[PDB]
This record gives C-alpha cells, structure tokens and sequence, in this order.
C-alpha cells in the first residue's frame, strides 16, 4: 500500500522497529547487519558492515575493536553514516549522527552476554593492522582457545563500542511506477521533522 | 577453501569479477547493488544504494540525476566508497577512489540502451529535493508518460555518471573460527600492492 505521510509514526523508531521485525520474518541474512561509513583525515570516506547490537532514542549501538581503522576514524571525526541494505525487500533505512564511545560497564555487561567462542575471538586479532600471513591469526587462536579454557574468558582492553546519535533518519521503500517513497525524519527542537523526498 | 594470497590474481578486478559472477550465480537480489559513501561540506559521510551498470580498470559506474545530493557532495570532494553488502554469501568488496563525470556521449549511449519506462522515469523526479505530496511524482509520470507516448524518449539535461576510479580495492570473506580472511590491494605506481588485514 506504499508509504503514506499520514501512516507514518511520530517516533521514526516506531517505524525502524516495524522493518527490523519484518526483516527478521522474512529470513534475510544478518538482519541487523548495517554499513557504517567514517571519514579519515584526508576528508576519505570508508566503509564497512558492522552487526547493530541495541538501540533506543540514544542512538544505535555497535561493538569494534578499539585500534581498528574505523576507530581512528570516529576519534577524528564522530560523524558517522549508517545504512540497513534491505533492498531484497525494496527498502533502506538511513541514520546519520555521531559516534560517542560506550563506557566499560555497558561493553562489559554485553560482552560476557555473547557466547564464549566469541568472547574468546574478540582477543585473537589486532584488526585492520597488516599482518604478513593467515597463520598468525590461526597460532593466536590456538592459544587463547587453551591459556582461557574458557573460564571466564576477560574483557580485552582493545574491545569497546559506539553509540550512534540520530540526527537524521530517512527511509526509502519501493514505488509503483519506480515512484518511490522516500521519508526524512530530522532531528529539530526537541522533535521530528519529517518531508517527502524526490526519489 | 579459505582465501590465501598465492591464489590471488594479479589483478584485483579478475577476483572482483569471480564473485560477481558467483553472486549472480547464487540469485542474490542486485547482485550489482553496492552501498555510495560520499562526504558533504561539513564532513558528514552519507549514503545510499546504486547499481553497478559497468566496470573496467578505470573505475567502476553507476548513474544519477546531476541535482541529486550525492551529486553535489561529490562535486565538493569527489573522495568516494563503495560498498557490495554480499554478507549472505560472507563477502564484501570495498572500493576506495575519486569519482569523475561521464561525458554525454557515454551517458547518451547507456540511456538509450535502457528499456523504455526507465528512459521516461529518469525524467520524473528531481531527485533529493523536499517535495510537498506523493501525488506530484504521480501526476509529472502521467504527463510524461503521454507526452513522450515513448517515441525515442530523450535524454534528460540532468541525467548523468560518475565513473569511480579504482584506488584501493578491499576483500573480505568469512573464515574457519570467525577468523576472516580480507585483503587489500592499493593502487601504487602503475601496481597493486597486495596486503593481508587482520580482521
Ligand atoms: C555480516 C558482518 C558483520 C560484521 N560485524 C562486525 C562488528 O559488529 N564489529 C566489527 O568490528 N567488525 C564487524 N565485521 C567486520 C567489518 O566489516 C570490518 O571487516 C572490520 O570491523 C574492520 O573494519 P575497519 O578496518 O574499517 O575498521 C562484520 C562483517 C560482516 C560481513
Ligand atoms: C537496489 C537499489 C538500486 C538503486 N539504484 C540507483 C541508481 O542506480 N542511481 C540513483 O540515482 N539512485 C538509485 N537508487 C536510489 C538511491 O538509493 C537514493 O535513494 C537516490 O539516488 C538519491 O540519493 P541522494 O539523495 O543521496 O542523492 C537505488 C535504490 C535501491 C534500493
């Protein structure tokens, strides 16, 4: 029935929470999976997929590790991009805002929540340093997967995570006609301003 | 069989291809479908998604309206990321480089080799901007969609591409205890210089 003005939500959340849950309905693969775009320095932007771990009116969550590329980028620039590739069911969400760091007492709370085997991975690399072959990967793994035993398996210094404001949220869903609907939440006073855009 | 570096071919589009290939062969929805990261004035990334229309070792292209956001970003800084979001197959492709306009001759040829209610919908919408009701796109489509009646379907004034150059081309696939095997080739005198990343 298209997307109508009218039926929207006033919390684009509401809204968000909808498409998740029919992503998650329709099987599709990492429905939680987002990509996340920095810029570097050179005013570069860069990107990658990142799974979203929680989220409320304070802004999406996600957990990396700390030295990798990404990380360097948001201390230099906190504004970050962020986009759910749904087009398999004719939809995109959008969110922009900026990246502040977690504090220990959330990444350890979620951390000792994921399994152990992942708990135990977050140790093994030191992410997105150039490393000179597979097996250093493989013999570090080894290695924690027998000094933890997995007993309790700690918090490594190097893990953390970022909650993404909302500043801005658009969604895109498929059109008749290739007339598609296109619906940008923005931030304003304390309130949503929401307009169609042109697709 | 996991991705090792004696099994990379010189040239990173040769891999590109491959999985492109292997994409299409799996039926995922728009297999050409990548994720286009630009930066605005004030440093923001955004993005959104566009298809891949053709690909060589001066960059890859995708099409736009020229008045569009990501338009005018890029004429500002012309610094973009690409992204192929293939974690159903656990996969990504992550191209980094400078995006350049297509001369109208190349856009004229492509536009005319579209099928027809593509050609007459490019005219309908002047992409991005805030528009006051659904209804306008209805109404401009009707008009169009009559007033052409298709006979050849002219090519619009703000119609055109961008070919994005290939400065660094990044690979990552899943790997054996979530150990992911990514490599990066960087465009580095008339070469590619070929570097595992840790994941
Ligand atoms: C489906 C999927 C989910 C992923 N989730 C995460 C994640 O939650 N956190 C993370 O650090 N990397 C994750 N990655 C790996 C990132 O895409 C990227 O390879 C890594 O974070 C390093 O990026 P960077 O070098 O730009 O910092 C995931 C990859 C895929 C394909
Ligand atoms: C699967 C898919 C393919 C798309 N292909 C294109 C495209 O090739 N060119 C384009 O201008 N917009 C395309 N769009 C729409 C864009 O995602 C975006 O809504 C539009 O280009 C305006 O973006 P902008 O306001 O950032 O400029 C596509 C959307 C989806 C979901």
């Amino acid at each position: 029935g298209g997307l109508r003005r009218r039926d929207l939500p006033a919390d684009p959340l509401t809204l968000f929470e909808r498409w998740l849950s029919q992503a998650c309905e329709a099987k599709l693969a990492d429905p939680t999976a987002m990509v996340v775009a920095t810029v570097d320095e050179h005013g570069q932007p860069y990107q990658r997929i990142v799974l979203l771990k929680h989220y409320d009116e304070k802004g999406m969550v996600f957990y990396t590790n700390l030295g990798s590329r990404k990380a360097h980028q948001i201390e230099n620039n906190p504004r970050v991009s962020l986009l759910f590739p749904w087009h398999t069911l004719e939809r995109q969400v959008m969110v922009i805002g900026k990246a502040e760091r977690l504090s220990t007492l959330e990444v350890m709370k979620y951390f000792h929540s994921r399994p152990r085997d992942s708990q135990i991975g977050a140790w093994v690399s030191k992410q997105s340093s150039r490393i000179s072959a597979r097996g250093i990967l493989e013999s570090k793994f080894l290695e924690l997967k027998q000094k933890f035993q997995q007993g309790e398996v700690p918090l490594p210094s190097f893990w953390g995570g970022f909650r993404v404001s909302l500043e801005q949220i658009e969604f895109w869903q498929g059109g008749e006609h290739r007339l598609h609907d296109r619906f940008l939440y923005q931030r304003e006073n304390d309130a949503w301003k929401i307009d169609r855009l042109a697709p």
